[PDB]
């Protein structure tokens, strides 16, 4: 045994599963707004010998030696991260060690807040992320709500936007120490200037969690959260198109100067953010991930990536405009970003029904809660995203064509719904009924033929 | 841009960094007890298209669709995990999603304990891990000690062993809800049965954190903590020789049938452990890592891996014996596992000095506190481990040869100590002094010539 044998030779069972998954990704239409397709360059770094190195600590301040190269990789991943979002090294530092986006958020809270300190984030059904705080009536769901005290801020159910007025009303009562500006499922831009007004008034920190939009921010196709935010967290995946990992950007240097004291009052984020990641929360850095992130961060600095990002926005608008023109309602009436929230209630359907039908024809999207949701349990919408298929060289016409493929699925969903009682019965009907089955089997076959012809990033067979 | 370019062409700067690290690993003698060299098979899964899938939730209970293949991968990784450790699926379950070892531990505490509930782990300078609790005289350092209340237990400095008597004494007073059996720097086998008695007495959960020894446990070359623990956490790297990730094993089924009532009492770990990992702490699984772990767990079931693990013990013994023969002192007198704790104080040198000299001749080990010494004093010991070099096919003679090189390094360290006063003098004298610089260069070249000839697991170039 050398440990230099191929995966295909040494573990055929696993190799076939990778080939089955690679086939699935190629043949399908990926409309999940959080998914993308990572470059081969990044994945090569991700499966490198950098997996074999323990480098607890930070560049120049490690616990073990033999860390000369990984220091250069970490410092390069930092520099490239700052470059990718056009940040001055004197004003911003960055931590590249978080294992994902959820760890990066917990690290920020741990760094800046005492246990049980107060956090405000967009409510989960209103398009927020679990890690911004989430409790049900019976239990604390997110660990953010266990170790800290979270109160959600809501959407205006008329405009479908973030009610910035009610945020400011509740924030001055609840008195949070941190407010989170970021979203999982929201088609519009965030008023980071307004967020900072509220955070300034009530003496709170502003955290921008740009996970979903980080590529769009680097490409400068939408406005930057870095103009108004104290702290920015992100996934390195999603629109950035990197490996699964996380970043924490923080302000550094001088914040303010008081004329009375006659001196500079520095930002105190750096040491606390870094200490919270390590030694407080994480163990050994995943240097292979850090290197794969740095590969993607270089890619994001290029003209190529900007044109990809402009094409994401166009393809979202094209998917939005095409839905409107085929009789669909959109939450907030459209989009200014990579995704579209389709209210299926005004076309007499829900999200759960649409999801399972589309899935069966190799179209993967997720159900979504809309402001107009009459029922709290069964969600009445659909989140569709551009980034993935755009990375496969999809243009507007291709996106108009997937809308037509979707519409055919929705229209099967509307037909199966009217010949059905429950959501349990709705799934029994799709699998069993030959006329629905074969009409899906035909739609799948077309979707797969349409999808397969487009290029796929990464390796050829896995 | 296809995203199918090679890293070498795509990002030459990153490619040259990977190549330097590969050279450093190949030419070094890796004696860090936490290190290993991952198989190419495992690293191929790690840099696969599985990075592209979001599969929040668990197999058959996902939040998105299109997860049929990743479901099979996660279920396969679970089966192979239970098989590697010879566990009955009726009696044991396993979560394969933790992003690393430290996340796996935090998920356990989150799952079973309330904030501020009490944990006891082996003190950090006594050889426990940061995640078991650590506070300095003025600051909570580990997140375990921020969100929960940790009190350490200590070694008996006479024997270098865990003082099981004092643990039982202090546990009756402190009343921990959870006690952690597991170590980072400990040469001996833990008395899990005695840990169990103390836990049964004070009504505490026993957690076995077997990160360092997991491969030895899988190979059945040392006793298993699964015979006495409620929960077992581990890394998937270190002695298991996989990609960086974590596992949480837990009892399931019937705990004990109460004969007074008559009814069976169930274990209630499964749902709580799984909920803590997701949705409470983590987001999307790292399916690429999960698949790599599945490859490594498969490797760990084979005769090959048992022979590897026996060799790791023999090589550590051989290194211990070879150190004893050259007049070195070992903490606890020797070893029953993969590592050796050298006490350098008797020979008139410390761990900080030795570590840096050894680093400059391509031998990577780490300094370690000896029992009795306070943590504020410069550590007088050195931790050395067999697994990494054993994976490069080192045998007993080769480790004796390794001890020759270490001894030379120590002797160089002794000579530089007599010519300098402080640590910053010692460290700089190694770089600046001509005679010392030459002697190190000679030794380095001999170490590197020796190391390069042995095979290296992984890819050829990176
Ligand atoms: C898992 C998750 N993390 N962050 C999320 C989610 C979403 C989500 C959360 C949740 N919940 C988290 C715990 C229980 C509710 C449920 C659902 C679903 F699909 F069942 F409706 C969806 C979704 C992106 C998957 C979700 C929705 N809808 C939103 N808005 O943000
Ligand atoms: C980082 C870590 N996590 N878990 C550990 C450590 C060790 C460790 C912890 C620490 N500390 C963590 C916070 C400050 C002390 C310091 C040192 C050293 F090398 F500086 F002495 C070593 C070591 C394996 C690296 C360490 C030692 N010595 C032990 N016993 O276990």
């Amino acid at each position: 045994w050398t440990g230099q044998e191929s995966l295909s030779d040494s573990d055929p069972e696993m190799w076939e599963l990778l080939q089955r998954e690679k086939d699935r990704q190629c043949r399908g239409l990926e409309l999940i707004a959080s998914e993308n397709f990572c470059s081969r360059a990044a994945l090569e770094a991700l499966g490198s010998c950098l997996n074999n190195k323990y480098s607890e600590g930070y560049p120049g301040k490690r616990y073990y030696g033999g860390a000369e190269v990984v220091d250069e990789i970490e410092l390069l991943c930092q520099r490239r991260a700052l470059e990718a979002f056009d940040l001055d090294p004197a004003q911003w530092g960055v931590n590249v060690q978080p294992y994902s986006g959820s760890p990066a958020n917990l690290a920020v809270y741990t760094a800046l807040l005492q246990p049980h300190d107060r956090i405000m984030g967009l409510d989960l059904p209103d398009g927020g992320h679990l890690t911004h705080g989430y409790m049900s009536d019976v239990k604390r769901i997110s660990a953010t709500s266990i170790f800290f005290e979270s109160m959600p801020y809501k959407l205006n159910p008329k405009t479908g936007l973030i009610d910035y007025n009610q945020l400011a009303l509740t924030a001055r009562l609840f008195r949070p120490r941190l407010i989170i500006a970021g979203t999982s499922a929201y088609a519009r831009l965030i008023d980071y200037a307004r967020m900072r007004e509220v955070c300034d008034e009530v003496k709170a920190h502003l955290l921008a969690d740009m996970a979903h939009i980080s590529g769009l921010v680097a490409a400068k196709v939408i406005p930057s959260p870095f103009k108004h935010a104290d702290i920015v967290t992100t996934t390195t995946h999603k629109t950035l198109r990197g490996a699964r990992s996380g970043l924490i950007f923080y302000r550094k240097g001088v914040k303010a100067v008081d004329p009375k004291t006659g001196r500079e009052i520095p930002y105190t984020f750096e040491d606390r953010i870094n200490f919270a990641v390590f030694p407080s929360l994480q163990g050994g850095p995943h240097n292979h991930a850090i290197a794969a992130v740095a590969v993607a961060l270089k890619q994001a600095c290029t003209p190529m990536f900007r044109e990809y990002s402009l094409q994401v926005l166009k393809n979202a608008r094209a998917m939005a405009d095409a839905l409107l023109e085929r009789g669909y309602s959109l939450v907030s009436g459209g989009t200014d970003n990579h995704l579209v929230l389709v209210d299926l209630r005004p076309k007499g359907l829900d999200g759960a029904r649409a999801e399972r039908v589309l899935e069966l024809v190799s179209i993967t999207a997720n159900k979504n809660t809309c402001p107009g949701d009459r029922s709290a349990i069964t969600p009445g919408g659909l989140r569709l995203g551009a980034p993935a298929l755009t990375s496969r060289q999809f243009r507007e016409d291709d996106f108009r064509r997937v809308v037509d493929f979707i519409d055919e699925g929705v229209n099967i969903g509307l037909e199966v719904k009217s010949k059905t009682a429950k959501l349990q019965d709705f799934k029994s009907f799709l699998l069993k009924d030959s006329e629905t089955s074969q009409r899906l089997a035909n739609l799948r076959q077309r979707v797969e033929q349409f999808a397969r012809a487009f290029p796929m990033p990464g390796f050829d067979e896995h």
